[PDB]
This record gives structure tokens, C-alpha cells and sequence, in this order.
């Protein structure tokens, strides 16, 4: 029996101010939410870097999310361009997403950036976490 | 015969600054352009309504459009609230496409809208023209 499907694309994003300090989120697509685990009320304001803690309670980004990549995602946001990559993810109930995400920055009424798309797209797998 | 790809989801969207008039595109994702046809620049500075008409030389909206849900998407944009619905559209080289839609408006340092994202999900149709 086939019902409670979804009518549009699943594709999942987020909005950040690019203006206020540390880039906080004010919008989240309810893909987003269904797939992260991460109702909007829980994640406005916040950083989207609690998706790189495995759960709602830990504080210390996973080990096995690539520095490296983390480290280049500033760099972009940083020198206000875009940024493309595949870093780990954690839903809310715990299990691993390969996070392929995309950023790209909004100009205002200026030349300045006022705000940052973000486009993931969540991929299960199968990572040893211990 | 297994190629070129798309890695991320099929996800097309397009932002526009609510501030200067007639809410023109200051962007569009690749999956727009690959999927409508129109190269970024031919339709950045311009109002999203010429997918109302069929092919780039058209003057006029083509009559199969439901001019009762283009009322609403203006309503919608004009009281500064989100749109969700369903809209024919075309592809540059004329095919016919059925857009289901979805606006949502984006707010600034001052909180007033300052830009808004539309969800574009193009769906086929066989739907007869003339
Ligand atoms: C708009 C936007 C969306 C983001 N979405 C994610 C995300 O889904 N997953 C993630 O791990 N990091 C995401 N980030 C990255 C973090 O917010 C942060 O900028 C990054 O972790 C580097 O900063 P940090 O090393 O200080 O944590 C996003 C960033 C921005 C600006
Ligand atoms: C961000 C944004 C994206 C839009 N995308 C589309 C679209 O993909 N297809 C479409 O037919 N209309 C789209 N529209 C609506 C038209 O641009 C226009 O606002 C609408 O036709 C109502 O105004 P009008 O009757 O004055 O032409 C979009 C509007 C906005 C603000």
C-alpha cells in the first residue's frame, strides 16, 4: 500500500547570514529536516557545524569527519566563494551521511555577501564508527 | 554507454533580490539551466515569468497557462509570503514542462525581504498546444 509520498524534488537546504557572526542558520527546507532528524526550531540561529557531531548531545566533531575538508569549507566561506565537496554527516539518531554539499554565496544591495545557500545531499553508508 | 553523470540530486532553484523592481534572477544552479535550457546569462537581470512563454522569441505568456495561479504566485510575492503550487511552463526549445513551484522569501540585517528562492521541480507533460 503506497501513500504519504513527497510531490516535489528531495533535495534539502539550508539559508545562513552571512552578516551576522558565524554564519547562523535561518531557514531550513523540511527536507532537510526529514532527513537530518533536525527539526527547524532546534537548528535556527545554530551553526550548521552540529551536523559533524555524531548526535544531539555530543559536542566534539567526529573523529572520522576529514579535517581537511572542514578546513577548506572556511577557507571558501572565508575568501566568499564557492565550496564543493563530500564530508560525514550524523542524523540526529545517530547514523552516518556522507554529506555531498554545495555553498554558494548571495550578494545584497552592495557587492557584499549577505547570506549563504547550502545544498546537501545526504548519502547513507556503511563506515566502520566503532 | 554509463556517463556524464549528475553526483549530486536534480535540484534546480533560482534566487532573486526582492529590493531592486520585478524581483530579477541574480542566480540560477546549473540543474535550471540543464534542465530549462537558458544559459545563466541570458536570464540574469530578467523577471522568472518568461518560462510562462513558449521559447525565447514568444512576446506573450502562452494561453495554456492558468492565469488564476500566476494571480496567486503575485499575491503571494506582494504580502511577502510563501507560494507552492503548479504552473506551465517551457524549456528554450519550446517543450512543455510543468513547473511545481515553490517561493520562499529570504529576510535581511533590516527585517525586510530581501531576496526570495524558488524551487523549481519540471515535471513532463503531453499536454496539447496548437
Ligand atoms: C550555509 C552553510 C551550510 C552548511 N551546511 C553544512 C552541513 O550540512 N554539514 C556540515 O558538516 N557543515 C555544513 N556547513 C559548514 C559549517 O557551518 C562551518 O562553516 C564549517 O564547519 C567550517 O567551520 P568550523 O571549522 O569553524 O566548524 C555549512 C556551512 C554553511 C555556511
Ligand atoms: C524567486 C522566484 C522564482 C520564480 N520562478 C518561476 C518559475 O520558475 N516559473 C514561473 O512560471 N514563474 C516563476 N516565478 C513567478 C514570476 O516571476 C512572476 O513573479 C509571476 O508571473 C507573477 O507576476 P506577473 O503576473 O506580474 O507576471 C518566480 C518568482 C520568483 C520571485
Amino acid at each position: 500500500p503506497v501513500g504519504n509520498l513527497l510531490h516535489t524534488a528531495p533535495c534539502a537546504f539550508v539559508v545562513t547570514d552571512a552578516v551576522e557572526p558565524d554564519q547562523p542558520i535561518i531557514y531550513v527546507n523540511t527536507v532537510f529536516e526529514m532527513v537530518t532528524g533536525y527539526r527547524a526550531e532546534e537548528v535556527l540561529g545554530r551553526n550548521c557545524r552540529f551536523l559533524q557531531c555524531r548526535g544531539p548531545f555530543a559536542k566534539r566533531r567526529h573523529p572520522l569527519v576529514d579535517s581537511m575538508v572542514v578546513s577548506e569549507i572556511r577557507k571558501c566561506i572565508d575568501e566568499g566563494i564557492e565550496f564543493q565537496g563530500e564530508l560525514l554527516n550524523f542524523r540526529k539518531d545517530g547514523s552516518p551521511l556522507m554529506n555531498r554539499l554545495r555553498l554558494t554565496p548571495i550578494y545584497g544591495d552592495d557587492d557584499t555577501i549577505t547570506h549563504i545557500i547550502g545544498i546537501q545531499f545526504f548519502i547513507e553508508t556503511d563506515i566502520d564508527l566503532g
